């Protein structure tokens, strides 16, 4: 039934007050890279985007279950912006990169690491910078965004006054995507 797309990650919950943020943001970076588009859904990766054969995705599923079901939840802060690119340098992002907290993302990767080896998949990179993507662009828009933009861009999130959004955002549940299907389960 074939190889699907699979994807871990931590769910963000978008909040209005986030999505207003964005509303400010987004423009401000449009006015750099017009083509940049938000993202629909918001998350913060924990493994690569992999393929993975299609009966083994409930036994994926549940082998993440049960290491999660065991991680403690955790606050992180997200306000430090980025600029991303995929490795094919065909994709960038604006993304909003994890400080404090950034130990406990790696802790979670190394539960999801192994889960990966379980089942034959890439593990993380080992250089991780976990982010909130915010909005993303076809092609390689560095230029573009890193320098006046991005410091402007991180103006305007320091000027941002709700901690709760970005600067102690709670974990609450880990969450994969195969194809279509997603498969939420808690943090403990
Ligand atoms: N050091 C890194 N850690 C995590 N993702 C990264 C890093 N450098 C670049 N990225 C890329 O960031 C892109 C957007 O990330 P995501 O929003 O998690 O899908 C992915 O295509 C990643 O390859
Ligand atoms: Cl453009």
């Amino acid at each position: 039934m074939g190889n699907w797309a699979t994807h871990v990650y931590v769910p963000y919950e978008a909040k209005e007050e986030f999505l207003d943020l964005l509303d400010v943001l987004l423009p401000h970076a449009q006015t750099y890279v017009p083509r940049l588009v938000r993202m629909k859904v918001f998350h913060l990766s924990l493994s690569q985007s992999v393929v993975l054969r299609h009966h083994w995705i409930l036994p994926f599923v549940q082998a993440l279950k049960a290491r999660m079901t065991s991680f403690h939840r955790f606050f992180f802060t997200a306000n430090q912006v980025k600029i991303y690119t995929n490795q094919e340098k065909t994709r960038t992002f604006i993304g909003l990169e994890v400080t404090s907290g950034h130990a406990q993302f790696l802790d979670l990767v190394s539960e999801v690491d192994r889960v990966m080896e379980e089942f034959n998949l890439t593990t993380f990179y080992q250089d991780p910078s976990f982010h909130l993507s915010l909005a993303w662009c076809v092609g390689d828009a560095r230029l573009q965004l890193e320098g006046q933009c991005l410091q402007e861009l991180q103006a305007i999130v320091d000027g941002f006054e709700d901690a709760e959004v970005l600067l102690r955002v709670h974990t609450e549940q880990v969450r994969c995507k195969s194809g279509n299907k997603f498969f939420s389960m808690p943090l403990k």
